[PDB]
């Protein structure tokens, strides 16, 4: 029993897509049609029953509800897939990406607070907080220190709960996310605490579906980046805090090599009084380099929704 | 672009796919493979960009947050496509479907009361409803009336709401739902009122996707079945209220020839006091045959998630 490439089928395909429809969009129409046709075919091709179907129906149903799509979409390679496409459209145009894009993740939150040159972006509110000065300066396409680029920072708290999407309701708004004008030097200081990994919400659609891939629905401890300035591409990027166990087994799969970067650990009260600390704490540096605007144009940014509070 | 056919993209929907680790679901893992190929190729053929893509994703979300996969689904076709695979089966299998079986829809809800050949299923709460008396016979796999059959009937009102899913929360429990047994003669008679089409929810995500395509999101005037009995397979059909302006034109593509039907309109004092009416009405007869078992079994029931009350 075959008849997706009937006659029927193909022109149903048409008409469901709006195709031979004059209002509309012809670009929406387009991939519809793509999607559905790949969609009918591969139904008939692995035999899909009405009673998978349903299942499937139902668990899209689910997945917005839990408001997961963007959680899931990383899961499944999209996010890392889209941006080999977006490497190797730049290696076409034959820019060297200094520092290597990845992932920004679906936990980014617009209207932190701003300063310059150096910010704590924690309130203290995490007891299991390991202080961590994160630094390092950015450099703009000709390997110059930048002043005034805008080095944007979110991560985790020992928990694994960026605020705001906290589900203690622990956190008041922006803790641990931060804007940093960069100095006279191109340089960015913050005094945070060392994020923990975590993962995606046991009882989720997304880890319900992992689970029946046989996958974990885990990531290393990170910290998100993304780095803006005049004549220069938006960089989103992150690091790895190496050691993690998950750093090569993140299942968003956003590692790569020159994002891994070592905390190093400072108890000699020689270093902890340089760097306005109460005791040990963490260091990490971590230096960014910019790309120009290809013609006057940031060819990679991405325009999508993201929470402004 | 075209880095799909690369060992690179092609190792990784394997991993992703968990085709590689041992646990999970083997059926699941290779629909998940197969639906991200399609998709991963169909994002570079069609050069879909992340903009494209992350709209996609945020509308799923909300499809999924309004609870409307199973609204966009008939309107995209599979609910059609997945009856005309089952008919194409049937026909294989050289069994003549006496009654066109088509579309359930989503808005079935179990737990309607029963009652034998007789029932009103409105509660007169609809005050455009207009008089509508609809019976028939059903028959079995031989042509002969089959007493004790279940019929089981749901439909919307004049503002084209169905008791459980009205927006305007106004309906007594299982209004216009019923289940009726056949009598003494494999007949069904009910009293309600004539249904009225019915559209998307006008700013949904459905409608707005249909939009997009240049396509409405409105069906005809219809009236649900659901026909089980012992020695036979469950009938799923529905029957078109004939003058609609949508019975061939339905977004679901419901519509099949021989479920279109009249509704006669009595006004003369002698057909108003036989139907023990209050006024004029429309009257509408529907006879269903049913189709035997295959090798014991119903080949074609379909078990997916129905609100139960
Ligand atoms: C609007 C357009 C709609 C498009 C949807 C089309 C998709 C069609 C493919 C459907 C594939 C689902 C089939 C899988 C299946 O038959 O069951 C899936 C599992 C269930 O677990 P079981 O243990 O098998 O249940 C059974 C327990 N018993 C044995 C005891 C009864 O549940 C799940 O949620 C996994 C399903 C998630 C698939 C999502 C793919 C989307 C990719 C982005
Ligand atoms: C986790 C796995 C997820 C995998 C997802 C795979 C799908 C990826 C392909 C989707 C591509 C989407 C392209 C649609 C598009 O480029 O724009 C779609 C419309 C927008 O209309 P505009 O007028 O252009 O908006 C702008 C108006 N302004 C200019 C005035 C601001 O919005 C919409 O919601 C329509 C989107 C329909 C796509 C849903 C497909 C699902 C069906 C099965
Ligand atoms: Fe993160
Ligand atoms: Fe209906």
């Amino acid at each position: 029993v075959k008849i997706f490439n009937t006659q029927d089928v193909q022109d149903f395909l048409r008409v469901a897509s709006g195709l031979e429809q004059e209002g509309g969009n012809p670009r929406v129409k387009q991939i519809i049609h793509r999607v559905l046709s790949d969609l009918y075919k591969a139904i008939e091709d692995l035999n899909i029953t009405s009673d998978e179907y349903w299942a499937g129906v139902a668990y899209l149903n689910q997945l917005g509800a839990n408001q997961e799509a963007g959680l899931l979409s990383p899961g499944l390679g999209f996010d890392h897939y889209l941006d080999m496409r977006m490497d190797a459209e730049d290696a076409a145009l034959g820019i060297e990406n200094a520092t290597p894009r990845t992932i920004e993740g679906p936990l980014y939150v617009a209207g932190a607070p701003e300063s310059v040159g150096y910010a704590r972006m924690d309130d203290g509110s995490d007891p299991n907080g390991h202080t961590l000065i994160l630094h390092g300066t950015i450099f703009d396409a000709d390997g110059k220190p930048l002043p005034n680029a805008k080095v944007e920072i979110w991560h985790a708290n020992t928990k694994g709960f960026y605020s705001h999407f906290d589900p203690t309701g622990e956190q008041q708004a922006f803790n641990m996310r931060r804007s940093i004008i960069t100095d006279e030097n191109g340089q960015y200081r913050v005094r945070t605490i060392l994020p923990a990994g975590y993962g995606c919400p046991p009882e989720g659609p997304t880890q319900q579906l992992l689970n029946q891939l046989g996958r974990h629905g885990n990531r290393p401890a990170h910290i998100h980046y993304f780095v803006s300035a005049d004549g220069h591409r938006k960089l989103t990027t992150q690091i790895n805090v190496a050691g993690d166990p998950y750093t090569y087994d993140d299942f968003a799969y956003a590692t790569r090599e020159g994002l891994v970067v070592d905390a190093v650990e400072h108890t000699d009260p020689e270093a902890i009084k340089a760097n306005d600390v109460e005791g040990p704490f963490a260091e990490m540096v971590f230096d960014l380099k910019l790309t120009r605007l290809v013609d006057g144009v940031d060819n990679q940014v991405v325009d999508r929704p993201r929470l402004a509070v």
